[PDB]
């Protein structure tokens, strides 16, 4: 029974897809060797209450205590921003932001690199971005969300890298989380015709070493079991008639923002 969003309402995703995009493109410049997780929560939520006159999706959200995710190396997602932790050379570091404006939610991440890159951490943060970018072409009407899973677990564990199960992509509009859920790896369970003006994320976390995640006590924070390192892309998108537009572009996302399956 999956929600179809009218006109009206994909252009107030565009706007909060938008934002959540240039929550990402501001604080680049911000993360740098030294500064705090904590310091990059509060310039990002000051500016989305006062510059962008939006709100932060995830603060209280089941009692969440921050406004963005900052998730460092072994950690797979939900890092809790902290004054005393501070970036390094070669952390790779996801931010995960998601606002609501005018109703609407716009939710992405991606990773950034502290400094000079380690050549696998790189190479993982690579193979991540692909692994999305490669689901995004894969999006237009009448394609099942089960092929496109398959197509990402296949790509990443070509790699020696490994898929985490638990926290799949999902739909997205005046709810944070909506019907479908959009898991990044192949299941009989998953049959969803994909229909013009649906709209989801797509959000796979790889691993570089085994898929097993475990939360840590503080009740929030996902770590790889194995300690190996961790990373995510992910962006909102609306299915169009005959492919996506991706909500959530970038500068310096360097796939199409709409991909167009016509002749
Ligand atoms: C089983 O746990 C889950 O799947 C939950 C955790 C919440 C609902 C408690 N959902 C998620 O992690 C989903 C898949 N994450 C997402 O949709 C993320 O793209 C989103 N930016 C986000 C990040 C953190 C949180 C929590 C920590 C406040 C919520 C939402
Ligand atoms: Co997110
Ligand atoms: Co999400
Ligand atoms: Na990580």
């Amino acid at each position: 029974a999956i929600s179809i969003k009218t006109p009206e309402d994909i252009e107030k995703m565009r706007v909060a897809g938008r934002l959540a995009a240039e929550v990402l493109e501001m604080i680049e410049p911000y993360v740098k060797p030294g500064v705090s997780t904590g310091e990059l929560d509060r310039i990002c939520n000051d500016y989305i209450v006062n510059e962008q006159h939006a709100v932060s999706a995830c603060l209280g959200y089941h009692g969440y205590p921050k406004s963005v995710c900052i998730s460092i190396n072994e950690v797979v997602c939900h890092g809790i921003p902290d004054d005393a932790k501070l970036l390094k050379d070669g952390d790779i570091v996801n931010i995960d932001v998601t606002v609501i404006k005018d109703g609407f939610h716009g939710d992405t991440s991606k990773m950034f690199i502290v400094g000079k890159p380690t050549i696998m951490g790189e190479r993982l943060c690579r193979i991540t971005q692909e692994s999305l970018y490669l689901a995004l072409r894969m999006v237009k009407p009448g394609i099942n969300l089960r092929e496109i899973g398959a197509a990402i677990q296949k790509f990443v564990e070509a790699e020696g890298f490994s898929v985490v199960r638990e926290y799949c992509g999902h739909g997205i509009g005046r709810g944070f989380h909506e019907e479908p859920q959009v898991l990044h790896y192949d299941s009989r369970e998953t049959n969803v015709v994909l229909k013009p003006g649906m709209t989801f994320t797509i959000e796979p976390m790889v691993n570089a070493g085994k898929k097993e995640i475990r939360t840590m006590k503080d009740g929030w924070t996902v770590k790889t079991k194995d300690r190996s390192l961790s990373a995510q892309y992910e962006h909102t998108i609306v299915v169009t008639d005959n492919g996506c537009e991706i909500l959530t572009l970038r500068k310096d996302d360097t796939i199409p923002a709409i991909i167009s399956h016509d002749e």
